[PDB]
């Protein structure tokens, strides 16, 4: 059955012949499995797909079902459009039938076939749901120990679960969600390092939202898990739980709590100086809505060693990552304590903060000058207004606020002059 033409193909599923057409369904499922250009569009002109989704309710040809489903399964996993075919053949109900069938082979195609189907999109993701997959897509899972499951069997399940997790306007269901998580906390605690990988993926996914999103993820206790996940070594794991610890604390600060409580912190050295750029990028980001929070949190992270990290992230990154380090500064001297802000003065902020200031970029302008504002007025408080003005010329920043007066943006030029002049 290797190298047939699609039209040598469509000969053989048009016999009326079953071992004719299973040859032929294998030949179509071996061209659609091709690394190089897998003639995916061919077949779908051909008309064949309504014909395999025929072929997924023949019971009494567990081999051709088999064959048709993976067939399928290629073209699911395609384009949009070629995703859009299969489902417009019928597939959705045949394929959930099909997760009942007693031989593990045929049914995992059909949990990779519904999760190539789900993660195409919201809408094809709630018509998944619709058609009532989420069901027996548990019943699967329903063992004492996930360990004597098949383990590409347990991969293709979390996998399509949180594709079932996935994609926004809208989010998931509701109710949808709450029937998935538990198995998706069972899952978050299995000890293979793909399933591990895509079931913090699902969760990043869920706490991707609202605060009532969030919340339901964070009674379910999973914080711990997340933060013990935080530490792997595998980076497939780390992204998607720091993408998740990430997504909770924009919430509450009762939720931003039970990260910190948890022991996040104590992982974010490693974050904070990670050789992989986004991984740096996203912990700086994480930092600066923890900043944003109360000030008992501000000296949790003080109490933890992070300032001398954040000044690290300012002095040297991708600018990406330098633009979330101001960011976490200034939310970090909007809310502190006036002792808070002296502390990160002593810690040596002033410098890399004055060397951004010639950036071509208008944003990070205007947060770094908030930032300079929010400590003067901490410095008032203190009446060291006059040695804060000094370290500032010492370093060259004068000379950059100076120019900013005369910026492109209006708020970066009144911001400038106003410091310029109430202080200097
Ligand atoms: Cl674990």
């Amino acid at each position: 059955t290797v190298n047939w033409s699609v039209e040598d193909i469509v000969k053989g599923i048009n016999s009326n012949n079953l071992e004719s057409q299973l040859q032929a369904t294998q030949a179509a499922r071996k061209l659609l499995s091709r690394e190089k250009q897998p003639p995916i569009d061919n077949i779908i002109r051909a008309g064949l797909i309504p014909k395999f989704v025929s072929f997924l309710g023949k019971t009494d040809c567990s081999p051709i079902q088999f064959e048709s489903a993976w067939a399928l399964t290629n073209i699911a996993s395609g384009t949009s459009e070629q995703t859009k075919a299969v489902v417009d053949g019928g597939a959705i109900p045949a394929f959930i039938s099909l997760l009942a069938s007693p031989h593990a082979h045929i049914s995992e195609q059909a949990v990779r076939a519904l999760g190539n189907i789900a993660g195409d999109g919201s809408a094809f993701r709630d018509l998944v749901i619709k058609h009532g997959a989420i069901d027996p897509l548990l019943a699967l899972l329903a063992v004492p120990d996930l360990s004597t499951l098949a383990c590409g069997y347990l991969r293709n399940l979390t996998r399509t679960l949180s594709n079932l997790c996935r994609n926004k306007n809208p989010a998931p269901p509701l109710d949808a969600v709450e029937q998935i998580l538990p198995t998706l906390v069972r899952l978050l605690h299995h000890n293979d390092p793909e399933v591990l990988a895509d079931s913090c993926w699902a969760i990043s996914y869920l706490t991707d939202g609202p605060n009532e999103r969030i919340e339901m993820v964070v009674k379910k206790g999973v914080v711990p898990q997340l933060v013990k996940l935080l530490g792997a070594t595998e980076l497939p794991i780390v992204t998607p739980a720091l993408r998740a610890i990430g997504n909770i604390v924009t919430g509450t600060d009762e939720q931003t709590q039970k990260v910190i409580d948890a022991g996040a912190l104590a992982v974010f050295p490693s974050l904070l100086t990670n050789p992989k750029t986004n991984i740096q990028k996203e912990a700086t980001w994480t930092m600066s809505n923890i900043t944003a929070g109360r000030q008992d949190q501000i000296q949790q992270v003080v109490n933890h060693g992070l300032v001398p990290f954040l000044v690290g992230v300012l002095s040297k990154a991708d600018f990406k990552t330098q633009k979330e380090a101001a960011w976490a500064i200034t939310n970090y001297t909007s809310g502190g304590t006036v002792e808070q802000i002296v502390y990160l003065v002593h810690c040596g902020i002033i410098e890399p903060l004055m060397n951004l200031l010639s950036a071509k970029d208008t944003k990070i302008i205007q947060v770094i000058l908030d930032a300079i504002s929010n400590i003067f007025q901490a410095a008032e408080k203190l009446g060291e207004t006059e040695k804060l003005s000094i370290m500032i010329e010492e370093c060259g920043g004068l000379d950059k606020i100076e120019a900013l007066q005369r910026h492109e943006n209006e708020s970066v030029y009144k911001a400038s002059l106003n410091l310029i002049e109430k202080y200097f």
